[PDB]
């Protein structure tokens, strides 16, 4: 397939959809997409707005299945 | 050899084949292929869709081996 | 989204705001962000400034969300 | 030198050498080299072919030394 | 900002400083940079001098902070 | 600096110099450098040449520094 990543990831952002990153440390972060480009994904939680980089995430699991 | 990852992945995600997805963290992802692009595996097990990276990928190891 | 990675550590830099790097090895880093380019980012604490290599980089959280 | 990556995984291929493929994650597959590619490797094994990424790969280790 | 690993890596190499490479798999490394290229620093120690790979750098610490 | 990886791989192989790879998963390699491309590393010892992936090499310790 072609061009399914961002698709993924905007509705993830558009839906609001509570997601798990898991990260190649094993770090497990969760909260809702906020914004997304290249390289990096800003993940949003109760706190903080964080900034992840997608060479390090290993999967994204999201609460529910999203429509791309 | 040239262009077989994509033969490989289409042959799982068209035969419906489980596999097991060894990823560099330790994690074992099982589920059916339900797509890929360029940089991603959307795997899909009884509950959701989660979006894999290829980079944290190791090995995907199918229950049977698939016809190219 | 589309070139966010800069105006975020670009916006950490100018308000000077705290931040935890995490890294793939596990190590977390404190300081604030003195500067950044393709490849690099110059994190300063109390004692010196360290280059650290982005592709090393899980995720930045700040002590605040920013504007970018 | 240049270009010996795919000599020496073709000579491997050829000759039905037996490997042992040890992966960052500290796995280490056993079987013989089906195919390759620009990114994965295709090893069997008596119950399967499974498609390891190559980017996972940090040494391939042969029963015996091949003529590239 | 722009074009700054290499101004930070030829100043520790100009100004003989020593520093402190901690790499992926949490080795640390202690020496000063001989030289450098796109992928790798070469790093002396009272031994030897050995190639690190820039790619498996997580950070570099000197011993004091450097003008670029 | 510029074209330095290339002049030290080629001296420890024209020099048959022992050398360390420490690999990004802890297995520390030993042998002399036969040869090596883009990607990949040719280890031999005693038993076997291997094929290392440069991507998975933190660091190369020869039992001598060279002359590039």
């Amino acid at each position: 397939g072609q061009m399914l990543q961002d698709p993924f990831l905007n509705a993830l952002r558009k839906e609001h959809v509570p997601v798990s990153i898991y990260l190649v440390n094993g770090i497990k972060l969760q909260g809702q997409v906020e914004s997304f480009d290249q390289y990096v994904v800003l993940l949003r939680n109760t706190s903080v707005t964080q900034m992840v980089y997608k060479h390090a995430i290993s999967t994204i699991v999201p609460a529910r299945s999203v429509n791309l």
